[PDB]
């Protein structure tokens, strides 16, 4: 349920502070549940945060399937990405030219198998980022959901 997003442009502020109790709780604060198979997130999440993207990956780990999250901003992409089944990828824009080749290779080995779990998180848009049309294309496959009431 929901279907419902719109592009509200607030929380520009990053509200935190110490705990700082030293706690495995930071463990916690990751544990969440799961969510669609292919989603696109913007602002809420895919910020230099991605707590949520770390949850989901960790949830499919606990089931004993693959899953990674990779930044690509911090993060190059390999082969060996290939035997994630669930693929996280934050801070999406700076792919150069083979990670994205790469990249688009996953989205054919998704879409070929009837398989593959992506989310993305970036600060702009999927069809509005500096990328070639052929990701471009393959990044309408991936929903997009504003977490926004």
């Amino acid at each position: 349920m929901g279907h419902h997003h719109h592009h509200h442009s607030h929380m520009d502020y990053p509200s935190f502070d110490k705990f700082l109790g030293t706690e495995n709780a930071e463990l916690v604060y990751v544990l969440r549940h799961k969510h669609g198979q292919f989603i696109y997130v913007w602002g809420e999440e895919g910020a230099g945060k991605s707590h949520l993207l770390q949850a989901w990956v960790a949830q499919a780990l606990e089931a004993g399937k693959n899953a990674a999250y990779i930044d690509a901003a911090s993060m190059p992409l390999t082969d060996a990405a290939f035997e994630a089944e669930y693929l996280a990828v934050d801070q999406v824009e700076k792919l150069g030219n083979e990670e994205q080749a790469l990249l688009f290779s996953i989205f054919n080995r998704f879409r070929n198998s009837g398989k593959g779990f992506l989310l993305l998180g970036s600060e702009y848009t999927p069809q509005q980022l500096v990328i070639r049309e052929d990701l471009r294309t393959r990044m309408a496959y991936c929903l997009v959901y504003e977490v926004k009431p």
